[PDB]
DNA sequence: GTTCGTGTC
DNA sequence: GACACCGAAC
């Protein structure tokens, strides 16, 4: 519920509005970026806040303040400059998520929504709000997770943006204190088009940005920070995924609910292997990570690909290709499982190897950095591997 | 069928 | 700060 001051103020360098213009802080609490805007700015300016707890509601004379749900509040008049650093968090239960509201407005969020996907956020909910609150031409500057760079449930986001105008991302990394977030800034202007990337160093004023690229005819593609050597690489090979089919593990629950699965070791029982089971170019058979037992001939009943070995590469231990080639076909209740396309032979060690490099470890580092805690399937599929005959690039 | 985000030490 | 969710969500 706090933004550090050097990156208000590297914010509101950002940010511009016409005099008499409409600016607003959406989710303001007691409003520091109305503040920030207004003493770098002066006074000629209409400053509207809008906060949903009317404890937290908290700004000088000089503001409107508006008590409500903003993504549920319809304005009258749309903005020229929308700012500030909105909440975070999945919407669903409290023993799985943190945001916790009543069904019907939840429903109602997906219907105000066009760029709601899967599980989604309320801060791509926000984005999506501010955007369409903007007047043409308006500017929009929030700090927002990195997460929408390259995640599947805010493709529709990175689409919407792409089409309603033009985007500077700026990548600031883990710069709040006590709290774990990879942030970018994102700058939104409802004219024009095009994508531009910039990272950013620290200085006296705060944060310098520098650009990285531009993307004149983005889409909506993932965002990613490209080199001549991720791309030298990326062009010298050919996709990870054009040769294999990529899947997941079973889940948790379907283990569960299998009626050989057991909670306790036993005869003829096999642990349930977990992302803590999978090494770099080996797995460990032994230790018990997922509290699940089961036979292993009957794991093919959860999944068909469990019946034969094949290689397996990690979900979850952060931007790194970590791979082993499972050579016992043990039951897996996580982690990312590749299966060879139709007339694909390869050699396990030779690939496995290679997924395991120092290069593939760089590569995979410059291109998402600490966006996200996983290597995600996006990103994996890309991976360059040799050309193969039968689909060349 | 598979996605996504503090918890631990 | 490295290494991990695991299951409610769609
Ligand atoms: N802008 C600082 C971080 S976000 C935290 C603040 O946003 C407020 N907030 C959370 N959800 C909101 C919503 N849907 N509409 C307006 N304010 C919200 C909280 O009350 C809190 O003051």
């Amino acid at each position: 519920v706090e933004t550090p001051p050097e990156v208000v103020d590297f914010m509101v360098s950002l940010a511009e509005a016409p005099r008499g213009g409409r600016v607003l802080e959406p989710a303001c609490a007691h409003g520091p970026f109305l503040r920030a805007f207004r003493e770098a700015h002066g006074t000629a300016y209409r400053f509207v806040g809008v906060e949903i707890d009317p404890k937290a509601l908290d700004l000088p004379p000089w503001a409107e303040g508006i008590l409500a749900d903003f993504l549920l509040w319809e304005p009258g008049e749309a903005f020229d400059l929308i700012l500030g650093n909105p909440p975070y968090g999945i919407v669903g239960e409290a023993s799985k998520y943190p945001i916790h509201v009543f069904k019907a407005v939840k429903d109602l969020y997906k219907k105000a929504f066009s760029t709601w996907k899967g599980k989604y956020n309320l801060y791509g909910a926000f984005l999506e709000k501010a955007v369409r609150l903007l007047k043409p031409g308006g500017v929009l500057v929030f700090v927002v997770p990195a997460t929408w760079l390259v995640l599947e449930d805010f493709a529709l986001l990175r689409e919407f943006l792409a089409r309603e105008g033009k985007t500077s991302v700026y990548y600031l990394g883990e710069v709040f204190p006590q709290k774990k977030v990879s942030a970018v800034v994102i700058r939104f202007q409802k004219s024009g088009k095009g994508l531009s990337l910039w990272d950013t160093q620290e200085s006296e004023s705060g944060f310098t940005p520098i650009l990285w690229a531009e993307y004149p005819h983005w889409e909506g593609e993932i965002i990613r920070f490209e080199t001549e050597e991720t791309r030298k690489l990326e062009i010298s090979g050919m996709p990870l995924g054009d040769l294999f089919h990529i899947r997941f593990a079973a889940r948790s629950p379907e283990f569960k609910k299998h009626p050989a699965v057991r909670k306790e070791p036993g005869p003829g029982l096999v642990p349930v292997l977990t992302g803590r089971n999978l090494k770099p170019g080996w797995v460990d058979y032994e230790k018990n990570h997922s509290g699940l037992w089961m036979p292993k001939e009957r794991a093919k009943e959860l999944r068909d690909f469990y019946a034969t070995p094949h290689l397996v590469v990690a979900h979850t231990k952060g931007t790194r290709v970590v791979a082993a080639w499972d050579e016992r076909a043990y039951p897996w209740r996580e982690e990312f499982h590749l299966l060879p396309k139709e007339g694909v032979r390869l050699d396990p060690s030779s690939l496995v190897q290679w997924l395991n490099s120092e290069a593939m470890q760089k590569h995979v580092r410059t291109l998402y950095r600490d966006f996200v805690p996983h290597l995600t399937l996006r990103m994996l599929e890309r991976l360059p591997v040799r050309r193969e005959y039968g689909f060349h690039t």
